[PDB]
């Protein structure tokens, strides 16, 4: 498909789109990011342990060009760290490796992870940008509240973003972008004031490369088979029980720390699907629930009886939600090593085939397995 | 077009958007504001004329049967808002119950105002800013650190909605939405002569992010193109006319700030910069406006590339140093020494308009659909 294929978390993150991006990338010129920090780290093991970060993890393809757009923030000396322990471990990054002069900086006393104040400078039009690291003028304006070594190394890679994707575009280029962290923590519509600072949905990819809303061609939603969270405020369908304990620790959700889990929440994916539109799914981590008898799925949310609409803004009315539960038996086999639709259990057709009527988006790729290799191409 | 129809600045903002607003807005069902604050001052008059000033509010409201819709990526400084609707109201325009508003839109405060636009949008980004629906939160109080945004509060909710929500239904029951974009491309956030632009997106992406809708639901976007370019901000301006080019543009544009009456910078067209505007926004056509501030002008210049040491920029730089250096390359122009504020149709113009207007068609790839002709709401040319 030319032209550009996005993946998007669709709920809280940590729904492991590394894996999707992974087979995508084979088929990709580019691989970029559009929008956030080096803030949604995350690891993907071929054949050996490559950790991703700021750089986009299409880089494993090893004909591959890596892009970073302009509505991205960089810490330049974490940006580099990075590329080193890859190629450090054979991984040639290099002459692969393109960034827009347009990119903000985190500097040290953004720090004082600093992606939020980053953000912020540039909000307040202070903050400074890749192309100010090759201005005599950078030393002067940065006193006003080693970088130098750190153009020299950068100064290959710098490009005019809005070009290099034009001209990508133009000469028929398959451009996969990887979405930061999720669509719930997304700054305009996720669970405000427990957000990243940034866009995280489809808007923050047109705004992020600079590109015609035309030369979206498909919207991949990443969506886990269950619902974690990592952040504070509310979570309708957690469990602190037996449930949540069993996915926790089946599903190695840890950062250290545990993250908070629960049931599948589809009211939360209705929403998701609403703002960024989703072409197909990528359903995660199915696996985790080859043990259970049975399954629920959040389905409906009330307040004093009346159903809901969309998802609130207002996160005291989100804490006093009632959830409607759909319950579904489980299919209570191991389904890590299934490679076609047709070896799936029935009621593992039947999970996914919920999921697709609920939504009214079909389910493209099923992860069944943390192995690269452990997916289900659906169509 | 049902979906969605946007109307985009090209330039560095003031290119005249109104009028193209006021032609469309009577074919939309829903006009909205997605991104900015209430930072593009603007004015429409009516037939025995009255103007009507439209800030924060879609002028789409100018259409009596149209619905207006503020999206939550705008930020809203709430007494100015209700000035500006009472405003409108006094002047027989009723607003009130065809107006709603995202309760997940940010606040502008008082305090952000020592306009405030900026301080909201750096608020926001640290996410201790506080939003529409803080205002019927009882921490409210608590959290600001009033009486009066309390009494706000009550004016506001019913017009009071669910961003996404609204919109999916506007955009499921096949309503024909417009959206005016605020300023323009060159003063964007990532995309224009930083720092001397907006706190926040100008372009196409602040629409899909602003109303929290899919690329898909994009049907239209109609670039407005000022027949010349003017500048407020400081910065570099590669067409600038320090001189007598520039102060007649200014003069017979009637180029003045509009509260500060403050003359703006003046140069000739730079399709350069349209050329980069375009490949941000991806115009599916243009507006081509005050055509007529030309009629006087012998020879009308044009810029057509950017020079540095002697070779080619490919694009708009990023850095304003190098764009301070760049040598413009003009193609020149004959002009056509006569007065089309009357032409109606596309074959009443005289024969160096017309090529005037193929120049910047051919040059950019995109057709030019509306041309202004003149200050009347009556005065432009629908050409397609």
């Amino acid at each position: 498909p030319e032209g550009v294929t996005v993946v998007l978390g669709a709920q809280w993150g940590d729904e492991g789109k590394g894996k999707l991006v992974d087979i995508l990338a084979a088929e990709a010129d580019i691989c970029a990011r559009c929008a956030g920090g080096n803030n949604a780290g995350h690891t993907i093991v071929v054949r050996t342990s490559y950790a991703f970060n700021l750089l986009p993890s299409g880089l494993i393809n090893p004909e591959c060009t890596a892009f970073i757009g302009s509505g991205v923030v960089v810490h330049v000396p974490s940006l580099f760290n990075e590329l080193d322990t890859l190629e450090r471990k054979g991984l040639k990054v290099a002459g692969r490796l393109l960034v827009s002069d347009r990119a903000h900086l985190v500097m040290g006393f953004h720090q004082i992870k600093g992606i939020g104040p980053a953000y912020s400078s540039k909000a307040s039009r202070s903050g400074l940008r890749v192309h100010h690291l090759f201005d005599p003028t950078f030393p002067a304006k940065f006193r006003k509240l080693m970088y130098l070594a750190f153009a020299e190394r950068l100064r290959p890679f710098i490009v005019d973003g809005p070009t290099f994707m034009h001209n990508a575009l133009s000469s028929g280029k398959r451009v996969l972008v990887e979405g930061a962290n999720a669509l719930m923590l997304d700054l305009d519509y996720g669970t405000y004031p427990f957000v990243t600072s940034s866009s995280t949905s489809i808007g923050g990819v047109v705004s992020g490369l600079g590109i015609s809303p035309f030369a979206i061609k498909r919207v991949v939603g990443v969506i886990k088979a269950y619902t974690t969270r990592v952040g504070g405020g509310p979570f309708p369908t957690e469990d602190l029980a037996t449930v949540g304990e069993t996915l926790q620790e089946v599903g190695a959700e840890y950062g250290g720390r545990r993250r908070r889990c629960g049931w599948l929440d589809l009211v939360v994916m209705k929403y998701s699907t609403m703002i960024n539109g989703y072409t197909s799914l990528n359903l995660t981590k199915l696996d985790v629930l080859d043990g259970f008898e049975e399954i629920k799925v959040a389905t409906g949310y009330k307040i004093d009886g009346v159903e809901v609409e969309g998802f609130p803004a207002d996160l005291d009315r989100l804490a006093k939600v009632e959830v409607q539960y759909a319950t579904l038996p489980g299919w209570k086999t191991d389904i890590s090593n299934c490679k076609t639709y047709e070896e799936f259990p029935e009621n593992a057709k039947a999970y996914i085939k919920f999921i697709e009527d609920y939504l009214g988006v079909k389910v493209q790729y099923v992860g069944v397995g943390p192995g690269r290799d452990q997916n289900v191409i659906i169509f």
